Parts: structure tokens; C-alpha cells; sequence
């Protein structure tokens, strides 16, 4: 209590070793370094000057990596206690968890270590054992009655609110009604869709998208920031965008008069909920990662597509423009220019539509020169045959560009940039992994079909309106490996050579001075 | 002898060898009934694969092939994401595109073919242009439906399909190759070579170190080549039924005794001349000079 | 490096100044001559760069505010662009 006055005294000042000092008397040592570390980045991104900004960011990476520290020793002792260490509101820093501190903070060097990966592990699990295979949990999944056997173990009426309570079936429960969603607008989409009036499969698929639409409403309301906080994301505008083309396409396929209109819509937002899948599984161990690395290879993809675009664009015109074809639509044209040298690069290469020796010679055009007659309904229906080698010779350079220089660029380019960036963005998915956890905790407990009685007691509801000497022992034994930590580090400071060599001079300075 | 089955059962090859014999009984015992015939030989073909993929493990001792045949098997999880994101990517493409094309010939495994198995071959380079693009197709009243319709090439690739925004359907093709072409199986092989280099040197400590018990087990087995190993069973079922000199040791223990003490001579030797231990030694002497001057 | 951490604007007037003992040459001309590639590789003068690039517009503006304002001409007179870098 003096000691926490002068540490916040000496953060608010920015004096680096009066805060040190002060971390180092006090106690509450894990959440304080966690505290500190989050009010001085507050801190200094609210800064006029340069240099006091970076003195702040300075100090505040020393007490992030002070509380990494402390919290490894903690952990080698006990694994148990240090679990009870982080999970604790602590009273001095506004009953915040450390995790929410850690969280706030962007601490990334605090999440990434192996003790806070195991019990973020522990909390994903629930009460279940931690090393369960997945198998136990889908046979006891789809067999209800036989959580009440020997096949998980439990403690790291009861037992049934402590299967059905855990995060992972919460997960697993989300997904398996997601898919039936899809299965159900497939079956939809392909087989029972009817010209004139919905049928009753499609009257319980507009009923499940209004459940969606209300628990995206759920998480919307629960208040102008809240809102623009939710709107400045990416997948809760694709969440959006989602429910919008349904509405669009529902509301054209139920007039009379824009029915085609309605069903091409409606395929077009398959693709958008098939792909929301792709976010739903960021929080596997296995697939999270590499679903976070995705996205960071399109700065090459672009390169790519503007590349190729320049070269598809000259090879295209060039082409058409040698070979003289007589049917000039614009559509036609469109198609030889740009879609037609667009599928040579994955080996669809027509060579009885541009090589007149494949072809079929005659007087087929009322112009000057010698004409053939290419085989197909959309390769013009005359060619000219003046200079048809540079055609084949154009050809043989196009290959040669596209299919050697850029693709084998492109894995060189996704080769160097994955080298690179798979560190940060392990660092970054350890971070996010708990925020993922804790919106699996805080849901409505039932599936997306079935969460509209839970959305109906939330409505009501609506309408209607450790101990303290377990605690005084969890903090003495962690004051014991803080000193342990501080006495390792002071010893291990003084046998350095370079410190050493400092004290032998000071002696021979001594000795000079006898000697005088 | 409860342990000794539990120790060959907890392995991953004995169950694959415990497994091509199961289906090999399986497979004659239904050839032999006179009414499973065709059951009993499609059984006997998919026995064919697992007993040529035994030879894959044969060949682990070859100091050549074996710490490579090691390493095949660790690239597995990247291979699971690419089927993931492919199957996620494979069935919103193949759903649009048999759903804006509105074929006539519906029965479900034709639909399962159209929506999964034919956007997997485009993958390999299998792009089928007369199936799905009207302008390469032939017109006319094919429908007794509302709107225009046209007619494929194909025995299964639907009997009559619609023309309604048909653009759509040729620029899901280009997106569907660009994801798939570029995107994912580029990106595989920069996952391929990220964990080859990550894995390359753990991999080859393990090889070195089970080339011992792969040797040794060659080492102890019946005499013979198999077809003619029944010899050597019956040999040892009758007997189943039925029931360094001294000084050279000593020359060869002081050799290494003489080592061990060079050995560690040489590590005090090293230690003592180091730059730390000798700035020690200085300190203390300039402490000695202080208190004689003390 | 250490006049940029100091100010930024001040060292920005530094460059950007013709030198009357060099025949008032630029610092970027003498570096630019020199091919004193070390010196432009910094974040500093990279920075400098863009905000000579972007002109007296703001260097934070994105692309598509640029090209609304580029095919509609009298949208320059509204709230999109930053004025005064």
C-alpha cells in the first residue's frame, strides 16, 4: 500500500529506476508489472515529443519482460499455483484479470509462453482432461447417455452441466449446426426450388437466417461505438454482407417478376457463409495458424496479376490483331483477347483455332489475300493466313514467359515471404488465441437453430429491468520466487567478466593510491 | 504373454501387417462362397495396395532411401491444410455453378458429380469448357420452362441447361483457377520447403539412431526366404516340443583408462587457460598485493 | 539519425536547403551524385520522400480519396483531402 502509491507515482512521472525500486519492494508483482506495462503504452501513444514517446516504450518493454520472467519461475515451481496465480481478480488494478491486462496491453511476449499456452489449453477444455483425442469427444458427442462412462477423464446433473458447459463442445456444437445450415440451403438451391411458391424446406431456411440475423443483432447491440467498433472489422462486415445479399435475394425471388434475378443471387451468397467457415476454425491449434498466414501472401498475388495482366494484354491484341477473324462482335473479340490466352497458362492451348496447318484452306472472305477457316463456333469463322509463323512463334514466347518466368517467380516470392513472416504470425495468433477462447465462453448456450428460446429469455430478462487467507499464501510464496529471481540476477550481474575487470581496476587504483 | 502382443499392437506397421493378412482372409473366404465372387476379388485388388506398400518400410535400413522414406511422413499437416482449404474453396465453387446452370438430368449422385468431382479435376488441368460455357454449345427449346436453355456435350453432364447469366458461370472458372492454381498449391510448396529445412536435422538424428535395432532384427530371423521359411518353423516347433579372453580384457581396459586420463587433462588444461578463469586469478593476486600493502 | 529522432520537421528543413559552401546543391543532389546508397536506405529520408511525393497534399491520404478526387474535379473543394502535409 505505500509501495503501490510510489509505483504509480514514479509511472505517471516517467522516472525508470524509481519505478524499478518500486516494482521490486511491492508485492501483487505479475498483475503490477502487467499494470505498468499497459498505462505507460496509453501513455505514449498520447505524446507530443519523440524522444519522452520512446523513453516511455522503452520502460514499458522492461517491465513486459519482467513479468515474463517472473511468471517462468512460478511456473517451474507449480504449475497448479501458477494457474491460480493468473486467474484471480487482482483488487488493485480494478478487480482485472492478468490475462485482461495482458490482453489490453498487447503484451505478445507474455501470451507466447508455454505455461500461459498450457492453461489457456485447460480453459478451452472446460472441466474435461486436457488430453482427450477428439474422437471421445464426437462419440460422446452424438451418444449423449455415454458421458456417463469411462472415457473422459473428468476434474482436469454435475457431470452433465460440466460436458455440455465447456468451450470445445460449444465449438464443436457451432460448427455442426453451420453445417447442417449449408447442407440445408444446398438441398434448397439444387434440388426443391420452385418457380412460384416457397416451399417448406426454404420457409425453414428463411426461419434459421433470421435466428442468425438475431444473434449477429445479439452481438451488434451488446451505443454509436459499440456499433463502429463492429463495423470496423473485416468478418463482421462479411457477416454483413452475407444477410444483405440474403434479404436481396429472397426479397427478388418472391416478386413475379424477378425470379432468375433472385436464384443467381442466392448461389452467389452460398460462397460468402461457405467461406465464413474459414473464420469459425481459427481457433484449432492445427489449422489456426496456417488460416492466418493466408492472407498475407496477396501483396505477391497482386504483383502477379498486374504482370500478367500487362503481358496478357500485349500477347492478346497482338494475336487477334495478325490472324484477321471475320465474326467482330465485341463480346467475341473480348473473349479471343483476354480469356482465351488467359487459359493457356493452365494448358488449354487451342492450336486448330491459330495454326493454319491444322486447318482447312478456301476462298472464305471477299478480301484481298489467303484465307482458312478455323474449327470452332467462337474462333471467328475466316482467318488470314499473312505471317501466320509469328502467330506460332508469338505462341512459343508466351509459354515461355508465363509459364516458366512467372509461376516459378511466384513460388520463389511465396517461398521468401513465408520464411519471413511465420514468426510474427505465431506471435500474433498466441495473442489472439485467448480472445478466441473467451468468445466461446460468452455465448447463448444452444445452437444457432435452437438459440431463439434463449433469445426470448434474454428478452424477458430484458423487459424486466479464493479465500482470503488462500490469497495472503498464493502471495507470499510468489514474493519468495521474486526474490529467488532478483538474488539470481543480482549474482549472476557480479561474476560477469566486464564487471570483474571493473573491479580489479578499482583495486589497482586502490594500490596506486598506497603506493602514493 | 499379455505385454508382449500389447507392445506389437502399439505400433503403426504391425497393424498395417496384421492388416493386408485380415483382408486377405477376408477376401478368400468370400471368393470361396459361391455367391460373393465379384465382393471377393474387388477385396483381393485393395489387399494388392497395402502388401506393395509394405515395401516402403522394407527399404528404411538403405543408408540412400532410408532417412528420406522418414521424412515423408512428417509432411502430412500441411497436406491436411490443403484439403482443407480446398474442400471449404471446392464446395461454395462447385454449389454456385451447379446452381446458376440449372441442369434437367438431376439424380444425386449425378448432382455429387457435377459438384464435387468435377472441380477437382480442373485442379490437374482437366478444364471441360463444353459443359459449362453456352456460347460453345447448341441453342433451342430443350425445356418446357420459362427462359432460354441450351444443350451440353456429355452423357453426364446434364441434358439441358439454362443460359441465364452465363458470365457469371465463366468468371467463377477464372476465380476458381486463380484461388486453387496459384494461391494454394504455391503456397503448399512454400509450406513443404519451410518445414523440409525446420524438420531435416531431427529427422536424421532419429534414423541414426533406430539404424541400430533395424540391423539387429535383420540380424535374429529364420535363415531362409520366406516361402521357404515353413522348414525352419517346423525346426523350431520339434525343439519346442522337446522341451575377449580374460587378460586381453585387461589390456583393453587400461587402453582406455590411459584415454580418460588424457581426456581430462586436456578439458583442465583448456579451462585453466581461459580469459575468465585467468581474470580471476588476476583479481585474487591484486587482492594479495592490497593486503600487503595493508 | 539523431536530428531526425529529435524533430522531424526540422530535420526535414535540414535536407531540403541549398548549401551555399557546395555550390548550393541540395543535400539529396550531393547524395544523389555520391551514390551514397547507405544514406537513402534510412527511414528518415524515405519518409521525406513520400511527403515530397504526395506534394502539399497529406501523405495519409489513400488511393481511392486521390481518384474520386482526380474524375471529379470540383470534389477538390470538400472534406476528403488533408491540405497543409
Amino acid at each position: 500500500a505505500p509501495w503501490s502509491d510510489l509505483l504509480i507515482w514514479a509511472l505517471l512521472l516517467n522516472r525508470a529506476q524509481m519505478a524499478i525500486y518500486f516494482w521490486e519492494k511491492g508485492s501483487n508483482s505479475v498483475a503490477s508489472a502487467l499494470g505498468a506495462c499497459l498505462l505507460l503504452r496509453v501513455m505514449a501513444r498520447l505524446e507530443s515529443e519523440a524522444e519522452e514517446a520512446a523513453r516511455r516504450k522503452d520502460l514499458a518493454a522492461t517491465f513486459e519482460s519482467m513479468s515474463v520472467d517472473l511468471f517462468g519461475e512460478c511456473y517451474h515451481n507449480s504449475e497448479e499455483r501458477a494457474a491460480r496465480l493468473l486467474l484471480r481478480r487482482c483488487p488493485l488494478w480494478g478487480e482485472a484479470t492478468c490475462l485482461q491486462l495482458a490482453m489490453q496491453a498487447d503484451a505478445r511476449a507474455f501470451f507466447a509462453q508455454d505455461g500461459v499456452q498450457s492453461l489457456l489449453t485447460q480453459k478451452w477444455w472446460g472441466e474435461m482432461d486436457s488430453t482427450t483425442p477428439i474422437w471421445a469427444l464426437l462419440l460422446a458427442f452424438f451418444c449423449p447417455p455415454l458421458i456417463y462412462t469411462n472415457l473422459i477423464v473428468f476434474r482436469k446433473s454435475k457431470r452433465w452441466s460440466d460436458f455440455w458447459g465447456a468451450p470445445v463442445t460449444a465449438f464443436l456444437g457451432n460448427v455442426v449446426s453451420y453445417l447442417l445450415f449449408l447442407l440445408l440451403f444446398a438441398h434448397v438451391l439444387l434440388v426443391d426450388f420452385q418457380p412460384t411458391k416457397p416451399s417448406v424446406s426454404e420457409l425453414l431456411l428463411y426461419f434459421w437466417a433470421f435466428t442468425l440475423l438475431c444473434e449477429e443483432l445479439r452481438q451488434g447491440l451488446g451505443l454509436r461505438h459499440r456499433l463502429h467498433l463492429y463495423l470496423s472489422d473485416t468478418w463482421n462486415q462479411c457477416d454483413l454482407l452475407a444477410l444483405t445479399c440474403f434479404l436481396l435475394g429472397v426479397g427478388c425471388r418472391l416478386t413475379p417478376g424477378l425470379f432468375d434475378l433472385g436464384r443467381t443471387v442466392l448461389c452467389l451468397d452460398f460462397m460468402i457463409f461457405t467461406l465464413r467457415l474459414l473464420h469459425i476454425f481459427t481457433v484449432n491449434k492445427q489449422l489456426g495458424p496456417k488460416i492466418v498466414i493466408v492472407s498475407k501472401m496477396m501483396k505477391d498475388v497482386f504483383f502477379f496479376l498486374f504482370f500478367l495482366c500487362v503481358w496478357l494484354v500485349a500477347y492478346g491484341v497482338a494475336t487477334e490483331g495478325i490472324l484477321r477473324p471475320q465474326d467482330r462482335s465485341l463480346p467475341s473479340i473480348l473473349r479471343r483477347v483476354f480469356y482465351r490466352p488467359y487459359l493457356q497458362i493452365f494448358g488449354q492451348i487451342p492450336q486448330e483455332e491459330m495454326d493454319v496447318a491444322l486447318m482447312i484452306p478456301g476462298n472464305c472472305s471477299m478480301e484481298r489475300g489467303s484465307w482458312a477457316h478455323p474449327e470452332g463456333p467462337v474462333a471467328g469463322s475466316c482467318v488470314s493466313q499473312y505471317a501466320n509463323w509469328l502467330v506460332v512463334l508469338l505462341l512459343i514466347v508466351f509459354l515461355l514467359v508465363a509459364n516458366i518466368l512467372l509461376l516459378n517467380l511466384l513460388i520463389a516470392m511465396f517461398s521468401y515471404t513465408f520464411s519471413k513472416v511465420h514468426g510474427n504470425s505465431d506471435l500474433y495468433w498466441k495473442a489472439q488465441r485467448y480472445s478466441l477462447i473467451r468468445e466461446f465462453h460468452s455465448r447463448p448456450a444452444l445452437a444457432p437453430p435452437l438459440i431463439i428460446i434463449s433469445h426470448v429469455r434474454l428478452l424477458i430478462k430484458w423487459l424486466r429491468r479464493l479465500s482470503k487467507e488462500a490469497e495472503r499464501k498464493l502471495l507470499t510464496w510468489e514474493s519468495v520466487h521474486k526474490e529467488n529471481f532478483l538474488l539470481a540476477q543480482a549474482r549472476d550481474k557480479r561474476d560477469s567478466d566486464s564487471e570483474r575487470l571493473k573491479r580489479t581496476s578499482q583495486k589497482v587504483d586502490t594500490a596506486l593510491k598506497q603506493l602514493g
